[PDB]
Order: structure tokens, then sequence, then C-alpha cells
């Protein structure tokens, strides 16, 4: 959890950001920072779909290990995700509300991923 | 290829659009419309990465079959993709150049997917 300052930066910078996490390909979460301060909206619908996305995220994130693939997104009606490779064992996941800033999420995760890779 | 008029609409509407296709989960492509009119840019780098993305696309697109997942993106440095479910056997793939309009691609594919589902 040297990671956690970086995970917090992403969530603070991205409107509609629910959570930023480091996840293993073994399917075990390593670290997270979740938005606490409730947004104008009701996130509870988004949390339900976020929980329901977790199996699918880990499956799609496997494609990050190939040389060509640098970014994967697995999205529902209420939740958008962006994922990037950290190491052969770990990837970074940003979840945001469907009304959040997806373009800014993609940009902020791309800037942050090198800093997370440096904490290993 | 009742599909092809819909595939063409997507490519015409989206700046940086390389191709819009219908793909089976059996891994066999059904129909496509590719941009012919070369864009200001040199697409050849993008075509190389597009060809290299095809195995990974079909793998991530499997997650579209679950109820929660409505949209998947598998992206490289030069190519962005958006995918949506058409039927249990088929999905729709939009590929665009990294400098294209990703937000407009996502919007246009979401509008078009119902029309493609209607052609089955
Ligand atoms: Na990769
Ligand atoms: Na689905």
């Amino acid at each position: 959890m040297s990671f956690r300052t970086h995970l917090e930066s992403v969530v603070n910078q991205v409107e509609g950001a629910l959570a930023c996490s480091v996840m293993g390909f073994d399917g075990i979460s390593v670290d997270t920072f979740q938005k606490d301060e409730s947004a104008e909206l009701d996130l509870n619908g988004a949390w339900v779909e976020y929980a329901n996305l977790l199996t699918q995220l880990r499956n799609a994130a496997e494609t990050l290990k190939t040389g060509t693939v640098s970014e994967v997104s697995v999205n529902s009606e209420k939740v958008l995700t962006v994922m990037r490779l950290v190491s052969p064992d770990y990837f970074l996941v940003l979840a945001l509300h469907a009304d959040g800033n997806f373009g800014k999420g993609r940009y902020v995760l791309r800037v942050t991923a090198p800093k997370v890779r440096a904490e290993l």
C-alpha cells in the first residue's frame, strides 16, 4: 500500500470516480482507495453493478499481458472501468459512475500507472 | 450483410474510424465496412496493431454475454475498439485511430447496435 497515495490521486482528480484499485491476476485485490464523500448522485446502484463486474474485469484484464494491449474497459449501464498493466501479476482498475468523466479517467490512469509501477 | 449499411453509418459518423464489423464468438467475421478514403494520418501502423488486437478482442468480448456487461474496449497505443453484444453468437466491433473521437465512437455504436440486432 505504497500504492494508496497514487490510487487516492486518481479518485480525487476524476469526477464520478467510485474507486481505484490494484488487483492480482490470481483474483485477489491488493489495495484500493474508494470515494467516501457521497456524490450528488446515489452510488448504490453503481456499487451493485461494480460488484457484479468484478469476475468479468479479471477475465478481460488478462488481455493486458499481451504486448499490443495497453488499456481495457469493461462497462455496464451505471459503471465504467479502465484497466492498465502494473506488472505480470498486477493491474490497476479505475471504476467511475456512468455520468462521470470517462476521458479524464483514461488520461489520469495512463499518467498514474507508471508511478504505481515504480512502487513495486 | 443486411448489417453493412449500419456498419457504414458508424464509420461515416466517427472521426478516425478504421472499421466497424460484426464478429462471431466462434472467431469468424460476418461483415465489415472499412474506411477507404485515407485520413490525413498514416493508418498502416494502426492496421498492424488492429490485426494484432483481433485474438484479444474475441477473448474480452466473451464478457459481453453476461447481463451486467454492455460495452467492452480493448485498446493499444494506436487503436481504440468499442464492442457491444448483437446476439448470443455475434458482437459488433468499432476500431478507430488513437487520435479519433472515442466518445463519439461509443455513442454511435450504442445507437447503432439495436439496428444491427434488428437485422438478425
Ligand atoms: Na500489454
Ligand atoms: Na451483456
